[PDB]
């Protein structure tokens, strides 16, 4: 069974301020961390950006998420994003301000992970898992950081991950470097090999490879696939790995591509999300090093669809009770 299993939940307190209230399957209110304990999550996923526009998600913001998740028994995987807003494979954008230049840039990536890591370890909050950037398969920082750009983007990562070993965090957290398609296995293996041969960005200066991996982007997202992959990539570099992003929609009336085959038969529904999350959970677990499952956003009811074309992906009714497949957490 996985060593890590819980939720990226980001949103909930502008959902608070929203208005948003969440209750565990029998009704009973109350703050969302506990409801999560309650289900068997045993850590949260926190994103943060560097200067957000409207503060959301910045470094007070996520302390804030820490302290509340702490109080609850759940660890924390702080999930770095370095960009004022959301970073992904289209989009790493560098907040504006910093440098033009790539030691100035990777200073400054430096500074800032080292200042943002000793803001929890003086707040006193134990970060368990850091991701040095947010599905950077494309690189980050753009334009020094992105792909092809392989020694600044090694250079870059250095960089970062250090900016956490110097910090006050005892014990330091498991630093990961997180790419999207976990099932794609060349990709994976295109990324890490053309990274780790540039020489910056060493072996030892990271611990855990972390992946999306999700149905509704393409068929080809077959468990066997991430199976294949994951153990590709631990035989290759002996790093701890696990699934850092996954849903599966309740409703998904209009589908941009096909699902994988291997789950078609798998309805759109509580009971189904139960079945998907189990089985990419046996995934990971299958593999040696697989360690940790994390569901994204799985109470942003606002936002159900969650950028995907399926409707809606929560694990919450569009009023905020907790579903029954969120207590998935148990089982796995
Ligand atoms: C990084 O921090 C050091 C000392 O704290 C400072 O001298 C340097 O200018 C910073 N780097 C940049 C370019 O922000």
């Amino acid at each position: 069974a996985l060593q890590y299993k819980g939720v990226d939940w980001s949103s909930v307190m502008v959902e608070e301020r929203a208005g948003v209230r969440y209750k565990n399957v029998n009704g009973q209110e109350k703050p969302l961390e506990y409801i999560l304990a309650e289900n068997g999550v045993n850590m949260v996923r926190q994103r943060v950006w560097v200067n957000p526009w409207d503060g959301n998600y910045n470094l007070d913001y996520n302390i804030q998420l820490a302290r509340r998740a702490k109080a609850a028994g759940l660890g924390l995987y702080i999930n770095f994003h370095y960009s004022d807003t959301w970073a992904d494979p289209a989009h790493q954008t560098t907040p504006a301000g910093w440098p033009s230049d790539i030691n100035n840039l990777a200073w400054k990536l430096y500074n800032y992970t080292l200042d943002s890591m000793n803001r929890f370890a003086d707040a006193g909050i134990q970060v368990d898992i850091v991701s040095i950037g947010n599905e950077i398969t494309q690189g980050l920082l753009w334009p020094l950081g992105k792909t092809n750009n392989w020694y600044n983007i090694a250079r870059l990562l250095h960089s970062a991950a250090w900016g956490v070993k110097d910090s006050r965090l005892n014990p330091k957290p498991k630093i990961m470097v997180h790419l999207d398609n976990g099932w794609n296995w060349d990709t994976q293996n295109w990324w890490y090999t053309n990274v780790l041969s540039q020489g910056p960005f060493e072996m030892s200066d990271f611990d855990m490879m972390g992946v999306s991996f999700y149905p509704f982007y393409s068929a080809s997202a077959t468990l066997d696939s991430l199976r294949r992959s994951l153990n590709n990539m631990v035989s290759r570099w002996g790093k701890e790995v696990a699934v850092v992003e996954t849903n599966w929609p309740t409703s998904c009336p209009y589908p941009r591509y096909q699902f994988p085959a291997d789950v078609r038969n798998v309805p759109f529904s509580a009971a189904g999300q139960t079945q998907y999350i189990q089985s990419v959970a046996n995934v990971v677990s299958s593999v040696s090093k697989g360690v940790g499952l994390f569901y994204w956003e799985p109470a942003w009811i606002h936002n159900a669809n969650l950028g995907s074309s399926c409707a809606d992906n929560t694990m919450f009714t569009p009023s905020g009770q907790a579903l029954s497949s969120l207590s998935v957490f148990h089982r796995i």
